[PDB]
């Protein structure tokens, strides 16, 4: 709870919990830093925090790898946990019944300060230089320097009765000068057309070191005119504290680590990107994105920059956001009605695919088939905002456990035939970052999409072909608990 | 490592020798437990059960449970497997594949011949054969009856005994001294068996139960009509496999083989026989009328163990053996072929359901070739060949991922098979009637279950690719990466 809503606390409580290591080699932000955290995903070391940047401002830090999973089994996804108040030994199924829970919470208003941590330090106009920070070069193929991978815009609506926070990236374009995505069809673009339509740049500052909590907000879909910083309350049953900018009247989290202050430019751009993204690959060509100016920021005193590595599984799109929309998805199915009791984006198909699990007592009522349930499926899931995001959907009944790529594996290869249960809708609309997408698909706006059945055609009928040979569902309760409970008097001790 | 792939007893012996085997002394139960246990043993990938205190059995009698299952250990997960080809504990897919691909080129070495072996330490000649001593395990809850043979293979000669056989076969307890299983009838023991009922006989017959590791393996060759699997194991592990006469049918079999069955093939005897479960994960509901084996002596040795494997969901005996040698086959076909594939792996986690084959995209760029076109060439290729018809589906990747690794197939597949493009079907090409997904439509068709799935992004035909790795190899130079892991414990880690 209070890792949650304090970054800095955050940090000191991986540190006391063996999930942190604490670099005081010299290290260097071009390359280095990025080739570390990477290795830190790969091997699920801990989350690096490295207290020397050479040529940075003094006492400038950097963590690498904020929701990096962890090597142990029983604590693997304690880090990513910690963003929603939950602890150690929490798994994919606890996180996603807590975050369907919050998603019905009522949202808590942001406790409004006169004053705060990230207001320690201020730069105003000319005494503004980004290049100062110890700015990442994250991939060797990037097309520059990333100031912003993990942090979240905020902007508000004209006349000031709604407030957004949303993810984006930010790359460095020079001193007080950034650029990165801005889009149209979000709370972000939508506002920004509001400035437009009054003539004007939007008002803008961004967030880095945010509260885990308020960064996990800043992803959540909702309607027009919602506000992100209310469900950081309904997240972790505390309000998030914020104090209003220097600048331009934005209000951002007290704690946060370095705010930046400025606006989006009507008009100019700058050729961003290319990144490494979520998707496992770095594409070699950029395209054009808004100027951010930077007219003023503030810091604590020895600032930390949080960073994002993306690429190959797992790193925090997939472990913050593919654990979200497993969420999202799973309440958006019950919701209308299809027999469907989890949802979990493999990390290990970065984000490309989403597994249904599905209770084939319930699907028997529905009377139907595989291409109709797949039909009826790819709609209510690609119809939302979520599910928009994710190619590939795939049902399977819930005798395995959706959570474990193994088992995903199994019920892949053993009962998607190849003639039956390959459900392309290419003329649903694709998310456009999806890496196998050609010419075709991106001209034609569609393409991509398509859902995997391997609910075997009897399933529909209620029944199975054959039971599974598994320790599971090829021995009766009493043995099983039997085998459970002598395993150790056996000889095992811990298999 | 060729003193444990020789004797089962010394392979017994080493497993414990590196704490991968552990002693169970509590009283179990060859009904249902032994597999329970036996099971959790194979997807916790524990160390391999040895049972000593099984209820109403032979006393002396032992089973081993998982005898080439996996260990959690990621650096020694595939030793017990490797055991069985005589390779050390730290060998893996591509060692091991590397290894049989060598041997199947090796000259075989013709096993040696004894008078005397420790199966032959006790012997049970007609009605002091009580099959039902042993503990036989029933394996699976909802089997068709408790199986003797799971892990072992049936021995069969030629009736002018130019040649003979060892086959690989499940065997179902029918009473006191009768077993059933499947004969393949394009097998070599279907092949002798029509041989000896030309004669109108039946097929004199052995099993070998508790063989010599490599000997289990060599079973599984490939070889043509008229050739013996016997030598092979020299083929195998550089020696030869030591083998002794039958008591009762001048049969040949490994002389410190844990237990001997020997008796005849019945000419029209069938008993119904399964259902178990099998490789493909499931237990399908009906069982099937089977030949009868009627065993009329046996011999085994001073307190014998019966090794046994719970057939099911990955990874057990048919995935890490099987799997891994009709891999290794693969490479061979694709190869021989002139395919550009440097890897083949049957994914033990796709239950031998598929093989991820493993492209070299500057080798692929020269064929001019294209999706569609490679698809149906690589599909009439592997599948026409012995080991590709025993899985349904391949899929084609770029070597720039292990195929090795299922994380790296499964991130290849979702992000690059295209939905449109690059799902080709050969429906018309002979399916394997135990692949579980099919329907009466395909098992009436005899075909529709093939698939190729294409992982090659269309420019990697012209020798392209759309977009470089963002992974810690393939985003930063050598130099640095070498920096990082030189370094590593200076950070801090």
């Amino acid at each position: 709870n209070r890792s949650a809503l304090d970054f800095r606390h955050f940090v000191d409580h991986l540190r006391r919990q063996g999930d942190l290591v604490d670099v005081h080699t010299e290290v260097d932000a071009n390359l280095e830093i990025g080739a570390i955290t990477r290795r830190v995903y790969e091997r699920r070391a801990p989350a690096p925090l490295f207290h020397n940047i050479r040529d940075s401002l003094p006492g400038a830090r950097v963590l690498g790898a904020p929701a990096g999973l962890r090597a142990d089994r029983a604590r693997a996804h304690s880090r990513l946990a910690l963003h929603f108040g939950l602890p150690e030994h929490s798994g994919p199924r606890d996180i996603v019944a807590m975050l369907r829970a919050a998603m019905r919470a009522e949202p808590i208003a942001p406790r409004r300060l006169e004053r705060g941590p990230v207001q320690e330090n201020v730069w105003l106009g000319e005494q503004v230089d980004l290049t100062r920070f110890p700015v990442p070069l994250l991939h060797e193929q990037d097309g520059g320097r990333y100031f912003g991978t993990y942090g979240f815009h905020v902007v508000q609506t004209p006349d000031g009765s709604w407030d957004s926070w949303s993810v984006g990236r930010l790359m460095l374009v020079d001193r007080n000068t950034l650029a990165g995505p801005t889009i149209p069809t979000q709370h972000i673009g939508i506002i920004r057309e509001q400035w437009r339509r009054l003539g004007k740049p939007t008002p803008w500052a961004m967030a880095l070191g945010a509260p885990p909590a308020a960064l996990a907000a800043a992803g959540m879909p909702l309607p027009e005119g919602v506000s992100e910083a209310g469900y950081v309350g309904a997240l972790v049953g505390e309000p998030v504290e914020v104090v209003r900018t220097q600048t331009n009247g934005l209000w951002v989290p007290a704690n946060t680590e370095i705010v930046l202050e400025g606006e989006i430019s009507l008009d100019e751009t700058a050729l961003e990107g290319p990144m490494g993204e979520y998707h496992g690959y770095s594409f070699p060509i950029g395209k054009p994105q808004p100027l951010f100016h930077v007219h003023a920021l503030s810091f604590r005193d020895q600032p930390i920059l949080p960073i994002c590595v993306a690429g190959t599984p797992p790193e925090e799109n997939h472990t913050i956001w593919g654990t979200m929309i497993s969420a999202q998805l799973l309440d958006v199915a019950q919701n209308a009605g299809l027999p469907v009791d989890m949802v979990w984006c493999s990390y290990e198909a970065a984000t490309c695919w989403a597994v249904l699990s599905i209770d084939v007592q319930r699907l028997a009522a529905l009377g139907t088939d595989a291409a109709a349930f797949a039909a009826r499926v790819a709609e209510t899931v690609f119809g939302s905002h979520a599910g928009h995001l994710v190619p590939k959907l795939i049902l399977v009944g819930n005798d395995i456990d959706v959570t474990e790529i193994d088992q995903v594996v199994w019920a892949l290869a053993t009962r998607a035939h190849p003639l039956h249960d390959h459900f392309a809708f290419p003329q649903i609309r694709d998310f456009p970052m999806v890496p196998y997408l050609d010419a075709e698909d991106k001209a034609r706006g569609s393409g991509g999409r398509l859902v995997i059945n391997c609910l075997y055609p009897e399933q529909f009928a209620g029944q199975m072909r054959a039971a599974t040979a598994s320790f599971r569902h090829a021995y009766p309760t009493a043995l099983r608990r039997r085998v459970e409970e002598r395993w150790s008097d056996y000889g095992f001790g811990d298999a």
